[PDB]
């Protein structure tokens, strides 16, 4: 319901941004050229003029799988087999340059570049595509690895999953929901800032709460970690409301925060919730999904230099649609920053 | 919703009928608490317990009248040091903790604390249950309970919350006590939750929650996989499974489609969390940002009936605690009468 | 023996004479304690302090009347929740501990505890010193002191004992607070003891005790050696040495024959112990075995004058603590006006 | 004071009586030491042992001549490498430590060291006991005793001191060997101390010392409580209690008044310490600044009778050590012949 | 040199001539590799195995013609998803790892990987051995083998190399898998190499190598000493010794002069290294500067016969490896019939 | 091979001919050793050093006579305790180690050991080099050298071996001292090896050895990579690279073909090992089964020239050690007169 309001508003901004650039659409690579869910979503994606999809694989198999699934809009989409691309050898040359002191010889580099995930990542790194969406078939850790090795993180950034809680009027941002098992205080602050930047993109003032099982106790263990994380974040970005350690009801409810912790600098309820570990975040957002009838989209990958996202294995087809939009939006924002 | 608490009160009447008509004696250490007194008005008319307030009768009668509560003008009030059994309670506490740093003077000083006195009352049979902690933090309120009343054989103190949906309920544990429970501790927490589900004539189906789906990967995945295995060996008749994610756990369709080998069929109703961060954050987010009725926490694993309120408790919240404290007291009373 | 307490008391008179005749205000949280009131009989006659009792005026006057103590029926008595500054005290404790798990209501409940109120009186200047802990275990009695008053910069809380000999006294630390002090902590504990020795006009000679003689071997030998090195860099004018055994420390004849290189000349008067096992056992053995007088313990390292009595303290003990609390209060006032 | 050593001598002669009139053979590795020879003078009139001095007989006879000591000019003197059994002693040491880093050549080099040769003499029955180490530090001097003679089954090397008061005595352990004994090790130390107490016909009453009174708190309190439990299980006829403070341990009035549940009634006489820092500091502080005769340390837990002198040992010290080495040698031989 | 491969090849013919004349089936996942096909040319003349290539038959026949290798125009070629047992293979991989993070779809994706299919072919008996990894790094190439085929009870995957001298040969382990094996792991590794030496009718003599000679000191001495003990108790008939230095192990004359007690007599022929750093550096230095022929690595410890080539392997390497894969396949089949 | 030792002697004569003709005084603590005396015979005709033997002059002259070696019947002989400077040597050791558990008496006992006395001779300028330890294990023989002579600023004691090939040589370090050098320590080891290569006028090219090729993976790969990086920053003119396997390091063809990005061109001549297990095992295996001439170990990183013979030393081995001790002593002298 609200998610369809949100995806629409997102798609509308995609069109807004494709205007102001000649009309060009972002080139998105899909390493899983024969995935059923991916192909089904590509049907919806090309009518909404969100991207130029690029499938990876043998042109015969993908056209066969496209014909088998009975999908009409896809008979003109660009398809690439990695090792056959004109720029293949130079991509191998580049990967070898990147990882030759991290245990990758020349032959391993070729063998890797024939892997669709690595080729897709290099396409984005080298500017031959604008973004990529992978991982509907392999586990997160395996899917995000070629992205991190090829594309890498920007300075001081950290790869971190981010989910949206779609409410009636506003939204919440949850991080990190996919990557860091047990982030330190320094890592949590960085995760906090990366979520805040995304909130700023929607023109909303970010208000960040570092979650714990405690209210401002700073006790040894995760309370001190989340307290220090709030302190680190505030020193790194003094214009923002960042607070912790605090419980989740205190974070989202401005009434509880006011009555019980008037000294707190977080006023008006948080819209960014930073979790102390992957257990609490992954369990939290999946329980919100299943039990409280509430809308959840994501995860969307933050902290990487170029536009890339990783889909979960249990992803829905709308999941891939949502993921491709955020990949498209991200790709466009990076291009604007690059020119400036 | 409210249907659940209504059904609970009926079960209390059901048990008190067939037991003379007697109500359980519940002592409340915070005799001058505003919230406690306000809730007790609702409670005695519902015939849930014989309340026993602790404190100076002078202060308590002032606080009762100042708030203007008519139903309470004859309910029992006790000051610890004036009670006939005060001195023997001291000698019992000193006996319990004399090799844990408590000298005789320290025991007297402690036994004057309403929390310790209430706990000793339940331990000695001078009351049937107690409810504390509306004014102090969880840790400080549960300490006298664990030192005086203690844990039963193989038990572990663990808080349990109910997620009330429109058809059935889910139970969450441990939501209040254990920071980072071991595989062995998780298994026991699962078993304690399972019995509370069984009291409701519901088949327990237990999921050991994780961020992973049957990965057994090193870390909390392996811990929850082991917890499920330990629990299954202690109670082979129960559906106990893990490690698994929360959506996989509660949704029987996802479990069926994606993990058919799993022994957990029909969606879990007991959720065991890997650590206090995940459980506290989960159930509080379910409350605040979902339309979901969550009641609790209720303390499991203790030898006698005692429950601890949260500092942020509501008045119905205190009613809920008193109902399950009464129910627990009645169940424990029945087991003892066959032992 | 008693000589030491007399000279201490007379030095209290010196300072009150040199400051108008005013006495330091001492708060006693346990206003109805039998031992405390008995000691206060001796103290108010000796013009040591202005006592301030905490409790309900009724009960303390009952216990005074019951104990048949005539001298105390006019002494200042305060019930915490009735003092005018009670609520502003609550706000101050809340201001201190709001990010340490204390909400506003909790601060009120704490501030009604005579110990927390006594500490707050001292921190806020409504009194100059406090003496607590005749009824609760050390950790519980010292907690409000550390949370409210806190330590001065770079300081560390440490119990300190005097071994009263014929000619001189020895100072033992840390005898009550730190389970297993680090090398950095030992140096500080030593420096805190040395100042106390200097107050008595004795040149401090400090030994970091160990089971070893200048071996520096891994473990507490290396720790006590390193501690002495830290202390020396902070105070190059002091005799500080270690690691060394205790007979080496107190007996200069052993030092002479076997370790001439040691910079410790003339036998120690400050003994710093490597851990609480060794210090508590040592001073408790000196007491029972060997008729040697031990007074104390006295708390060092706190910003304002505060002392914790042992639970099983005698009346002479409470007298000693107040004298040290008065003297500490007088010294702190002289330091403050600078 | 002196009464203890007197009664000890009386027991040595009592044991030599009812055993032929023969005295135990004690070897002294430091054959040219002045202090040792001076004590052997006092010792040989008391007919405590047959001394065996190690060294070159020429130098040794010269040093005895120089010091003007008439009684020692007919005592046994041995040069290690000249002894008939020297090389077979080498073969036995090599047999013991060849998988612990000692080849045949190192065994030769080692067996020439008088301490190693003394230990091997005692182990192989060429002597009954040894007293060594008057010139080198404890750790290095006790090493050959442990490498050669070793511990009895389940025993643990542990030093023991006596605190002599005028009515009774106290026993302190372990004051020389174990830095940080586990709870099991403390229990074993406790048992070894108890056996020595029984040898003097006194009922052993054992206290596991800590900084806490029956607190069982994490750390050394739990360790010492656990140790007391293990000791009680191995010797249920003994009074063994802990964790407890030292004054609680030695003063029966405190134990009664404050800890009536405690099974330790009538004051402790075996004090087991939680770590070496506390034991060494405690007993040296008792000696240096208390009126208390302290003798020892005596090494317990080893298979055959051997004792190590401390560097600060007096000549009267060497007398006491050899007296107890004798008693240990007589008892240990009697157990073997049973 | 060449002698060694010849004796092995003839041993392959001996066992096939005594088991009907059949050859063991070997799967090669990298069916279009130049080096793999080049070695298979040499092999098919020598009648060592039935080769089974994995890949698209078209590409493999194309590559066969291109490389101008005439002998291979009839060898079995299989495309994984086209094999009849493909889907039951998927279901079998799924049954093994469904509680190890692999769902059904992931299993299908994996089973199309030639390395995973080859392992499953071996596990299910559609082949007797496999040789992989001529293009990928060791760790990634060994993983499907360990996940699918696995280890026999108490075994441990361990790389093993032969140092070919002209009279005898030496065996080095573990040269590929374990970074820092425990003492138990070393013991098991030693036993696995020992079984291979026995297969050649040579009485095995095993050295647990260290930087030390029988010191047993904390660290790697203690580890290798304990490892030898564990191995000896598991296999009392074998000459197993350690800890010892390398020359002590391989030079029996040094062992004689300096360590006669060592149970290792005649110079070792099995060298077990304490960690991968020492073994990898040792054998590669033996290879490069010492004129010394080195073959391997060959993988030990797995339930069925499988071997991993290094990515940088030569063509003779593939020949040797397949010979060893065949011998292992034959032996394991005989063990299965027992 | 034999050329290298010969060429080395020529530099001894060149440097001595460039300093008057004086030869370095080398003290040998094992004065009655047969192997040592025999080597001195070969050495003294080559005018390499002035030997200084330690021991009783009576015995050493007997042993030289009995052994029938004419060239040594006037070489300097010293009995340590008879030396005029003996007691001041004691005082200096005492000055060095008094806060490391050595009192005056322990210092005397040590200084009677020829090794400690020889080291003190070199520290005090009574000699220019020493060569010891043909009878004791490395650790015990190298200990007095480090305690007395010590390390130069920022240096680290590290053993170094030469692998003599017929065109060039390799240097292996650290093959005797450091169990598990940190990345900083490895870098320092490399720099010290690099210095010695330069003394021979060869451009040093350093490879940090590992089980990995440029993987930087956690563990010893990351350690050696960081080590290579630290060294490059401290000595930017040198080819220093890592982590890399041993064959990659020594074979320039592999480095070219497989790691063209590597800054190490033309094959390594300095190999720094990650730990003592690998370095000790590597070179002894090179020695025994690679039948490659390997000399050393030679101790680097010490302030004055000192070397330790191995227990397994040959007579020519002692010669090689003495020659380099002479060279080191000469080099150290030139630097001192800067």
């Amino acid at each position: 319901s609200h998610s369809k309001v949100f995806i629409r508003s997102a798609i509308n901004r995609v069109h807004q941004n494709s205007a102001a650039n000649g009309g060009e659409l972002p080139r998105i690579v899909f390493p899983e050229g024969t995935s059923t869910k991916v192909l089904k979503a590509l049907a919806t994606l090309v009518e909404e003029k969100i991207c130029q999809p690029i499938l990876l694989g043998y042109p015969e198999r993908v056209k066969e799988k496209i014909k088998a699934l009975d999908i009409p809009l896809l008979n003109d989409v660009s398809i690439v087999h990695p090792s056959s691309h004109p720029k293949y050898f130079s991509f191998v040359e580049k990967l070898y340059s990147l990882r030759q002191r991290k245990g990758i010889n020349l032959g391993e580099a070729e063998r890797l570049m024939a892997d669709p995930n690595y080729f897709a990542a290099m396409m984005v790194n080298q500017g031959e595509a604008d973004g990529m969406v992978s991982g509907s078939s392999i586990n997160y850790a395996d899917a995000v690895r070629p992205i991190l090795q090829t594309i890498g993180v920007y300075k001081e950034g950290i790869p971190a999953g981010l989910n949206f809680v779609l409410l009636e009027d506003k939204f919440l941002v949850l991080a990190d929901t996919t990557v860091n098992l047990n982030p330190t205080a320094e890592q949590c602050a960085q995760i906090a800032l990366q979520a805040a930047k995304i909130v700023e993109y929607f023109g909303i003032e970010p208000r960040v709460a570092m979650l714990s099982y405690s209210n401002f106790s700073g006790a040894e263990g995760t309370p001190r970690k989340m307290k220090k994380a709030a302190e680190i974040a505030r020193s790194l970005r003094p214009d923002l409301m960042i607070e912790g350690d605090m419980q989740a009801d205190t974070a989202v409810n401005p009434e509880i925060m006011e009555r019980l912790f008037p000294f707190s600098g977080l006023k008006g309820g948080a819209n960014v919730l930073v979790f102390p570990n992957l257990e609490s975040s992954d369990i939290a957002y999946k329980l919100i999904q299943q039990i409280g009838k509430a809308e959840v989209i994501g995860p969307f990958l933050t902290g990487v230099r170029r536009s890339a996202n990783v889909l979960q294995r249990t992803t829905t087809v709308d999941g891939i649609v949502n993921s491709v939009v955020f990949t498209a939006l991200e790709a466009q924002y990076i291009k604007e920053v690059l020119k400036s």
